[PDB]
């Protein structure tokens, strides 16, 4: 039922870019693009929580072809237009430091993708992933802990849950549980999909809670910058109570290293009731209720 490896690196699907939109508003930090591809002409199917591979053009420094990079799918199974013809990605351009040979370094695949033109052909493989899948139980609670481009799988869940067109397209899934996104970004113009996230929250104030951790605008109790582990510590007892429900699924996505501050906060909460969090969490992973994808 879960499509996997419909296309592989030795014979990739050749899609076409339909659009390439900026997500970072003026005054923000960096470049994050929303890129939509045309899937017509092939049989690429996917569901929510999966990834695809992109094979960038060119050779490395040794003259060898560039390998694929993985990207979380940022659209539901139906695509943004709910026509089952497209797939979207949420791609940040990577760039960095002088302690790494010379001046500024730009990432190969992320630069390629963020500057790609409509009409261009792209090599796509996949889909892959069974770790970040959404339960078909419409009464599930869904906690979502994302930083930056980790919003991508969260967007596929929330759109499936709350978009009018999706609800009309998925008769089997009419969500009536509770979902909570805690979203860590550096500035307000860096809140990816801010307007659509806040529109969901106003239509479904009982089913969706939105919490931001904006580090350049908010300070934590110790006077430091507000990060997502600070918000999670702030709400640790509430999050723990929701996690005790047999229906609750937790998803964590973003850059590696966000997991340690989340566990330290949930450990202190669980300890209050004599529960050892690290042992409890192993049973949650075994049960398929604890989903992690950091990179
Ligand atoms: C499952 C999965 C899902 C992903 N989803 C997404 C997504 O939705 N959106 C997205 O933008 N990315 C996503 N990523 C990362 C994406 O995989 C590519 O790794 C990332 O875009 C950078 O690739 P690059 O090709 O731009 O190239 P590269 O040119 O390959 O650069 C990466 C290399 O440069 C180095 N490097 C990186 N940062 C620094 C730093 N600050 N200081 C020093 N050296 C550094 C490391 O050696 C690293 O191997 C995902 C990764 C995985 C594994």
């Amino acid at each position: 039922d879960v499509p996997v490896n419909l296309y592989r690196p030795n014979a990739p699907f050749i899609g076409k870019v339909i659009s390439n939109e900026p997500l970072v508003k003026e005054g923000g930090i960096g470049i994050v693009q929303h890129i939509k591809f045309d899937l017509t002409g092939g049989n690429l199917k996917y569901i929510e929580g999966q990834s695809i591979g992109i094979i960038p053009p060119g050779v490395d420094k040794n003259g060898k072809p560039e390998k694929l990079r993985d990207y979380s799918i940022a659209s539901t199974r139906h695509g943004d237009d709910v026509d089952d013809k497209t797939i979207s990605l949420c791609v940040r351009q990577l760039e960095y430091k002088h302690p790494e040979s010379g001046e500024t370094v730009y990432g190969v695949c992320s630069t390629y993708l963020t500057h790609i033109e409509p009409g261009s052909e792209v090599k796509i493989t996949g889909p892959v992933g069974k770790e970040m899948l959404l339960p078909d139980d419409p009464e599930a609670n869904v906690i979502m802990l994302a930083t930056g481009t980790g919003i991508a799988p969260m967007r596929t869940y929330l759109w499936r849950m709350f978009k009018d067109a999706e609800r009309a397209a998925n008769p089997e899934y009419q969500f009536k549980g509770f979902s909570w996104l805690v979203f860590g970004v550096p500035t307000t113009p860096n809140i990816l999909y801010k307007e659509e996230l806040e529109e969901i929250q106003q239509k479904y104030p009982d089913n969706f809670r939105l919490t931001y951790a904006i580090s350049r605008e908010q300070k934590n109790p110790q006077g430091g910058r507000m990060y997502i582990q600070d918000r999670v510590a702030e709400h640790a007892d509430q999050l723990w109570q929701l996690i005790k429900n047999q229906k609750t699924h937790t998803y964590i996505c973003g850059l590696r290293g966000m997991e340690e501050g989340i566990d330290a906060a949930l450990s202190a909460a669980a300890a209050k009731e004599g529960v050892t969090w690290s042992d409890y969490q192993k049973d949650l992973k075994k049960a398929g209720r604890w989903h992690v994808e950091t990179y």
